[PDB]
């Protein structure tokens, strides 16, 4: 900036002079990433390597070429299995062989790949009618975010050199178990982020699950116990309220009331979403001594990653940097 805040408070630390060459110690900062399946915490971990690290080098895009593969053949094969269920028919009652079709493709394969007849089998079920509007139904049966990402870039991924973008490498979902630790600098600040006590917690909730038992109502459930548990007392708490993008869609054909019979609100993206935040941070109990850092995240756009991070990064300088040592 021009006369950072943040800056001046780090400038007040003294306890590099306690140490030889203190100037190249390295600030630690750990951050530890919460929140329930789905809503966005791996795609964070991929931001920060693709925004303050390497990025994914091309055989490293290589690499996740079946996973784009296997990612598209479950999401299709979710609509059209989802068509069974609601009872909604093909536009075109030829694409029944395709779908039938579908299945045989995926049957007999073991791991993800891509053909010009699987391609034209998806494309034309994709194109669809009956299929677009189960399609736009989801909220119905279990769909990935990153169906339509794949499905709209169809004739890409299936040419024949195809190597992923980096967007298409975020836009992958990967079955990790256990914990996923990654490491970056930024504002010569060195990170450790943990991802399914500690500097900060960032906890993530999807916006688009609202209308989805009660997915929000689980995500409320699990701050509320973190937040307020005493292990996170001196811990910064930072919320992410992510799938910003999505949300903004759904809420103009999908009422809040869905999942907050209460919200007496308009059904309007300011509205809505400020209730949101609301409710979570009004799971916080100590109010007088603790506070939420809210933002609003989109966590597949990395403007908007980067714009936030940059944020909550100044929020650890002036209120935590007294409780990260130098190593
Ligand atoms: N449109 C949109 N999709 C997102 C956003 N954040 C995550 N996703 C997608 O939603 C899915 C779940 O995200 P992921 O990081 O894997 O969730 P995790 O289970 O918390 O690790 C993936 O398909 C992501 O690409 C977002 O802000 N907007």
């Amino acid at each position: 900036s021009a006369e950072d805040k943040a800056a001046v408070e780090r400038s007040k630390m003294i306890d590099r002079n306690l140490r030889e060459d203190g100037e190249k110690a390295a600030r630690e900062v750990k951050l530890l990433l919460l929140g329930a399946g789905e809503s966005g915490k791996s795609t964070i971990v991929k931001q920060m390597k693709i925004i303050h690290e390497a990025g994914y080098s091309e055989e490293e895009c290589k690499q996740y070429k079946a996973v784009v593969y296997s990612n598209t053949i479950q999401s299709i094969i979710a609509i059209i299995r989802a068509m069974g269920r609601l009872k909604i028919d093909f536009g075109d009652a030829a694409r029944a062989d395709d779908a039938r079709q579908l299945f045989v493709l995926a049957g007999a394969a073991e791991e993800g790949f891509m053909t010009a007849e699987l391609a034209g089998v998806i494309k034309r079920l994709w194109k669809d009618s009956g299929v677009q509007a189960c399609f736009n139904r989801s909220r119905e049966y279990q769909l990935n975010d990153s169906a339509a990402y794949y499905l709209n870039d169809l004739d890409r991924i299936a040419q024949p050199n195809y190597i992923p973008t980096q967007q298409d490498v975020l836009r992958t979902r990967v079955k990790t178990t256990g914990i996923v630790e990654t490491h970056f600098t930024f504002k010569d600040l060195h990170f450790k982020m943990f991802d399914g006590g500690v500097t900060a917690i960032i906890f993530c909730v999807a916006l688009s699950d609202y209308d989805l038992m009660n997915r929000m109502h689980e995500s409320m459930k699990l701050f509320d116990s973190i937040c307020n548990n005493k292990w996170f007392t001196d811990t910064s708490i930072i919320l992410f309220l992510n799938k910003k993008d999505l949300f903004e869609e759904k809420i103009k054909k999908s009422p809040l009331t869905i999942c907050y019979p209460e919200y007496a609100g308009s059904n309007t993206y300011e509205e809505a979403a400020a209730y949101i935040q609301c409710q979570f941070e009004d799971l916080n109990k100590r109010k007088d001594t603790k506070e939420i850092y809210t933002h609003f995240t989109c966590a597949t756009d990395a403007k908007n990653v980067q714009f936030v991070f940059d944020a909550v990064t100044d929020v650890i300088i002036k209120n935590n940097l007294k409780d990260c040592g130098l190593f």
